[PDB]
């Protein structure tokens, strides 16, 4: 019973299904039309599918990649040019730090109440090169608000600072879907997003990242990118117009109700334990916090796992201070609603 | 009329074709077992086709990767911790040499016939924190013999020095199926090999860096291979167990023949003409090196383009001396027949004028 990683594992629907029935048609397409043609339309799905109709749609200035990660390593190399200290949400994905960590950046968190509910500080914008933020967050769910991405977009482009957006979980939360393009292209600052179509559906890690950056981003990211790869399998990019297309004809609703109803049996299994909190109450994305008193997550994860329950100690994700995340434990909810329940009632009886 | 990446593009195989038409049952299958298990039967698969029997097999050792160029990526970074300058076989792959650079390593170049044909000095070693080694190379096709590759291993072994070998084009030649895991482990140095299935098939590029070190590495490849990735789809995991399958039940020798046959198109087709030499007689790769003594390799090139064929000027395989390559070109024969010899057609008219 496997509520640890964050990618989808629940069933197809019968849409989705059609779609994995069609692959030697798909395969037929991909081997005849240039790859080119197949991308745009992957990208022009996917993006309005979720209502970014600003990206530029330009040929080469969405670059795909295998992964949001080797994306995020081409970002992280790319920012090693110029840069020297990045201001990173704290908690996020850890990969983030550890990729930016690992190609020689420095690292400076910024708490989420300190990025969504003021301007960032002159002193700490002055002491960075780049602004990264994860939106929706994980794991907490976290949007991003319109008001407030203009304000830091406006920010950085005062200070000479890149803006970096992790949109992995936008597909999951509909206020993540007005146009972030719309802003970042009018605020005018160097920036950088980097989409992911690999947490939204149970494709078997079949995905791609989605390099976007602006003009004038300044750090050589094309290159680094070229070194790495020449772009994705046409086969991929055709899946992933496949899956956007189903999902703008009523499976991203489905999925949202999906999401939604398994985060319910989350809640309702646990709320009745005396000192058992959700940390997230409007987070709707595919992962759930869970806190509790008297004991660590890695208590926890010790004795859920000799359950055969596996799930996710939260210290990992306070990467700069890791005993903020001592006392939660993180739930993946992409599961199908049978196994899911039976590892909460495991949890229950834990806590 | 694409000849210039080394990407195979030729038409699927009975066989071949046969898999592609299943994929939703390999689908069906990816979403049933443990993608550990799939992994296991596709490495063994891959492996024991190629003759590499004595590949590390325990989970875990193997790491699947979404290209060799990320595993490439994995080992640059990697070597950067503690290595500052690699000796590196020149002409090869000039990718190789980007990614090292641009992770921060300083490079030294070993031409061929040094790297083949005589010991390393003992000057270069302590000058060097890893030597690497494609083979068979891109782009001349050189394998590396066994006896070679023991001394080496046993030089570096010596001096604490990685030994690093990118075995992309393994599959094209038999001269390279000779256990090459049997020889790194007795010799006993520090080694990291990164195997790739995708330069054989024609798979949409749906393929798996595949890479390989020894328990005593000594860099943190474990760990950036986890910070850059959890694994490779299961489903082209199911899909390089197949195509390893169906290679096994024939469909390498036919493969072989098939890069004989096109190698034989572009060498009949321009061997009458004057000044055109073909460098690496023995090469059974997917790539062939054409040599002229009247004009530049990059002049052909653009001429070329002119006429709508594309190709490679060699320049750009001597990354640390490009004037060695200045009087050839490169041409990808994995290509259906028919368009590769309209190809070479235009070349031999533009080599005539
Ligand atoms: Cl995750
Ligand atoms: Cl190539
Ligand atoms: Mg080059």
């Amino acid at each position: 019973l496997n509520i640890a990683d964050g990618h989808a594992r629940q069933a197809l629907s019968p849409g989705q299904q059609k779609i994995v029935n069609e692959l030697p048609v798909l395969w037929a397409e991909s081997e005849q039309r240039p790859v080119q043609q197949i991308e745009s339309e992957a990208h022009q799905a996917y993006f309005t599918l979720l209502g970014q109709h600003g990206y530029p749609a330009e040929p080469g200035r969405v670059l795909s990649c295998y992964s949001s990660s080797v994306s995020m390593e081409i970002l992280a190399r790319s920012l090693s040019a110029s840069v020297d200290r990045v201001a990173l949400v704290h908690p996020t994905f850890d990969n983030i730090a550890d990729l930016l960590r690992g190609n020689g950046l420095d690292l400076v968190p910024v708490e989420e109440d300190a990025l969504h509910g003021a301007d960032l500080s002159a002193e700490l914008l002055s002491s960075v090169g780049c602004v990264f933020v994860t939106t929706p967050n994980n794991p907490t769910g976290r949007v991003l608000a319109e008001e407030r991405l203009r304000r830091l977009a406006e920010q950085c482009a005062e200070h000479g600072t890149v803006l970096a957006l992790d949109t992995s979980f936008r597909g999951f939360d509909a206020a993540a879907h007005y146009d972030h393009y719309a802003v970042l292209q009018e605020a005018g600052c160097r920036w950088v997003v980097i989409e992911d179509t690999g947490k939204l559906w149970p494709t078997l890690d079949l995905k791609a990242g989605l390099l976007v950056f602006s003009e004038d981003i300044g750090l050589p990211v094309e290159k680094i990118y070229s070194d790495i790869l020449l772009g994705v399998s046409p086969l991929i990019l055709a899946l992933i117009r496949e899956f956007s297309r189903d999902a703008a004809d009523g499976g991203l609703a489905d999925l949202h109700a999906f999401i939604l109803h398994n985060r319910s049996v989350v809640r309702r299994a646990l709320a009745g334990v005396e000192g058992v909190s959700f940390p997230d109450p409007e987070s709707r994305s595919s992962v759930e916090r869970v806190a509790f008193a008297g004991r660590t997550g890695t208590e926890v994860w010790e004795e859920l796992q000799r359950h055969h329950v596996f799930a996710l100690p939260c210290r990992q994700f306070h990467w700069a201070e890791p005993s903020d995340g001592d006392h939660m434990v993180r739930i993946a909810l992409s599961r199908s609603t049978e196994p899911l329940e039976k590892s909460v009632q495991v949890l229950r009886t834990v806590l």
